[PDB]
């Protein structure tokens, strides 16, 4: 019972959230203001739901809520339907996963999509699955790609113009990134668009694949030899959609392998934002945040549409806080650079951006080629490869006009080494040790003014931040910490105003909605993601943080709202 018009209305309908991002553009802003700075002290848990299964690790889903039912995912490719008022389980789906799944960075999943009477998600063995919303039974399932080649799916899918769209993950395994659209009712493939230059995209008619242009025009333009055949650029975070331009905005992963000396050239369209026509999957513009990446600065971070006025002129902008440390503002009609500026305190790999938004590189900050030695020169780089920001989404508050960015301050030793591609094996060619830049903190929640290019406030956290952000009309900003708290801040000042210890690190993007005249807030908890196994010295800071796997639901009682 979810229509396309309903999806386009988010977040206008107080009783439901039927999109990842609280609206197709991903602003993560709720217009609800029952809960505000003056009464958030009365917010308290009303029920919780354990995922069980002795299957914990990272829990990254944002729940969707429709007809009083919450739909969410868990680690290890599970889907739950849970009564929003009581926490009672309606049904649960556990995907059968093979023992040789190949996620780089934990067995995470970022959520479902809803359309008609179906619930959709992608699995860690790279299937797209449609479940009956009432029974949880499989209605259809399609292989998106071959998990034995290193493909997985970790992102929430999206609905655009009645089409179900998913990317894939696996750049650390040298997969070929691609975005796919499907008929939601039956799983019939509609189009496919590779994100690596040189690969043919297709539309599908009557079950037949019809050529629809090579991504980037021709193979070998910004890649040498056949390196583009394992180029990565996986669009592993999903994307968002702008109704005004009718463009899907999708970011792409790092180029493979990590050893950039094996792939001279800009390596399109790795570490880029793409705008695609949803009719047929053609790329209408691109912006490359890190050309010829040498640091695993994936360019997937969400590109969030927002409008403002400059010289009395209306600007259709979009903002993204990149892995590489720069906060970019683009003209979303054509992809042209408006402004870009650091949102972390230390960047070594570039000294700035040129007039088109291309980095001005500091070549001493790229690890050298191994040459005659086993390893090349080690260099210290900031940000670390895990990024100034990683998967976890920022939020836009329409009232303050600010973006609220969960950022991290860390650097890395990094070196390069030879690497031969082997199907299904890691495809790095680099070694590394992530290190803190500061003794007392790593994570920094930052309010960014995207028009002035200024930081408005900052809040430091001992552990890295690794969770999505929510902001509301009640002048509130919510986000989780690995220390286990769901935390709320004053959106104007950054002062903490509320928190609750959920008992395991909180990664989920919080969501809020209204039922029976009361405002609810929900988040999933369960520590994991890339930091424990990729985090180097910083992982040691959080080594004693226990796993979990639980949906938490809070409410402001009606009689305490005034
Ligand atoms: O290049 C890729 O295809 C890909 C996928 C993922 C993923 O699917 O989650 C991550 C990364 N890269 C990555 O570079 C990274 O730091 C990362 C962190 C996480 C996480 O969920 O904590 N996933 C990923
Ligand atoms: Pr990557």
């Amino acid at each position: 019972a979810v229509s396309n018009e309903e999806i386009l209305q988010d977040p206008k309908n107080p009783q439901q959230i039927v999109t990842n991002g609280l609206g197709v553009q991903g602003q993560r802003y709720s217009p609800l203001d029952l809960l505000n700075v003056n009464n958030v002290k009365e917010l308290r848990p009303v029920w919780a739901f354990s995922f069980g299964g002795q299957k914990q690790r990272g829990q990254q889903a944002q729940p969707l809520i429709k007809d009083g039912v919450m739909y969410l995912t868990g680690s290890y490719s599970r889907v739950f339907a849970v009564d929003a008022r009581t926490g009672k389980k309606l049904w649960q789906y556990d995907a059968r996963l093979p023992d040789d799944i190949r996620p780089c960075c934990d067995v995470i999943n970022r959520g479902v999509a809803l359309y008609g009477n179906l619930v959709f998600f992608g699995t860690l063995d790279a299937k797209l699955v449609a479940l009956n919303k009432d029974t949880g039974k499989v209605v259809w399932s399609k292989k998106v790609a071959d998990h034995k080649e290193g493909y997985s799916i970790s992102a929430a899918p999206m609905i655009v113009n009645g089409k179900l769209i998913t990317g894939v993950a696996g750049g650390e395994f040298g997969v070929v990134g691609k975005i796919q659209a499907y008929n939601p009712e039956n799983g019939e493939l509609l189009w496919m668009r590779p994100t690596v230059e040189g690969h043919m995209g297709y539309v599908y008619k009557d079950g037949k694949a019809i050529e629809n242009g090579i991504s980037g025009g021709e193979a070998g333009k910004t890649w040498p030899g056949d390196l583009w055949k394992t180029g990565g650029a996986a669009p592993w975070l999903g994307g968002y959609y702008d109704p005004e331009t009718n463009l899907i905005l999708f970011g792409t992963g790092n180029p493979a392998p990590w050893n950039s000396h094996l792939r001279p050239g800009d390596n399109l369209y790795s570490s880029s934002r793409l705008a695609l026509n949803p009719d047929d999957g053609t790329i209408k513009w691109h912006f490359q945040s890190t050309p010829h990446d040498g640091w695993d600065f994936d360019g997937v971070n969400e590109l969030i549409s927002f409008n403002y006025k400059d010289g009395g002129k209306e600007v259709k902008a979009a903002a993204t806080a990149d892995r590489n440390g720069f906060f970019y503002v683009l003209d979303r009609t054509n992809g042209k650079f408006i402004r870009g500026f650091p949102f972390v305190d230390k960047i070594t790999w570039a000294t700035g951006l040129d007039k088109d938004g291309r980095p001005i590189y500091n070549d001493a900050s790229r690890p050298g080629a191994p040459g005659s030695e086993a390893k090349g020169s080690s260099v210290f780089v900031a940000p670390a490869f895990l990024g100034a920001k990683n998967w976890m989404p920022m939020a836009y508050n329409k009232d303050t006009g600010l973006f609220y960015v969960p950022s991290n301050e860390w650097g890395m030793d990094i070196w390069n080494e030879g690497i031969a591609y082997k199907k299904g094996a890691a495809f790095l060619g680099a070694g590394f040790t992530i290190k803190p830049l500061n003794e007392d903190y790593i994570g920094v929640l930052r309010a960014i003014d995207p028009v002035s290019g200024k930081e408005v406030w900052r809040h430091k956290n001992y552990a890295p931040l690794w969770g999505g952000v929510l902001t509301t009309k009640g002048n509130l900003v919510f986000t989780g910490t690995p220390e286990g708290f769901l935390q709320a801040f004053n959106a104007k000042t950054g002062d903490k105003v509320w928190e609750f210890q959920t008992g395991s690190g909180v990664l989920g993007s919080p969501v809020t909605w209204e039922m029976d005249g009361e405002q609810y807030v929900s988040v999933v908890s369960g520590w994991g993601g890339a930091v424990p196994l990729w985090g180097g010295e910083v992982a040691k800071r959080v080594k004693d943080f226990n796993q979990g796997g639980m949906l938490w639901t809070f409410k402001l009682p009606k009689q305490l709202q005034q």
